[PDB]
């Protein structure tokens, strides 16, 4: 079948054009990343020569400042898992206390039967709550000191070698301005790269049809 093959032919040649285009789109994306990279580093290395020793002496603090953020997020879990534990205890205390008012009387006729299932659950609820409470109230304590020690150490390392930290300030800033630029560029290249392989992938997929179509037209030929 001649009409069967010519249609498939047009498709593969359109793919090769699209791929050839997208390859060149990456080339401009690749070399521009190469260019920005080397351009970035001649600036940062120049800063090193300006102020070298201070930056080295500054790194004990910045690593400690990193720990400051990490020690904090330990507390963020501790305080909130404790806040939840206190609320669960209160809501269960409420469920019990409201039941307790109707529990002293036992005079409720139609109400007492309804109440007791609620009470028995709540009394079994507090069994679980107080334990997660005591666990969380201690976790609240563990992270807290580390958070105080981290600040205390940061503060101690703040007050010590301030001079070192002052001179290193511009270095980490151009480091940060380039860092956020590169992270954005990598994603542009990486996502284009993925889009390449899907195109080169669907191109290989289109050729497999030809093998099958040649195989398929072969059966018709035998007749």
């Amino acid at each position: 079948v001649d009409p069967r093959i010519q249609g498939e032919l047009e498709k593969l040649n359109q793919s090769t054009d699209d791929i050839n285009r997208r390859e060149t789109e990456l080339e401009d994306a690749r070399q521009k990343f190469r260019s920005v990279l080397v351009e970035a580093t001649v600036k940062l290395d120049e800063l090193v020569k300006k102020i070298g020793k201070a930056v080295e002496d500054s790194k004990p603090y910045w690593e400690a400042r990193r720990v400051a953020r990490q020690a904090q997020l330990e507390a963020q879990k501790a305080t909130q898992d404790f806040q939840r534990a206190t609320e669960v205890l209160r809501a269960a205390k409420e469920t019990i206390s409201l039941a307790e008012q109707r529990l002293l009387e036992d005079d409720k006729r139609q109400f007492d039967s309804a109440w007791q299932e609620m009470l028995n659950h709540a009394t079994q609820r507090v069994m679980e709550a107080e334990q997660t409470k005591t666990r969380s109230e201690l976790v609240h304590k563990e992270t807290a000191a580390r958070y105080n020690a981290a600040m205390g150490r940061m503060r101690q390392l703040e007050k010590k070698l301030k001079r070192a930290i002052n001179k290193s300030k511009p270095y980490f800033e151009l480091k940060a301005k380039y860092y956020v630029q590169l992270e954005q560029l990598k994603k542009t290249v990486d996502d284009l790269q993925a889009k390449l392989t899907l195109a080169k992938g669907e191109y290989k997929m289109a050729l497999k049809n030809l093998e099958m179509i040649s195989d398929e037209i072969h059966e018709a030929a035998a007749s």
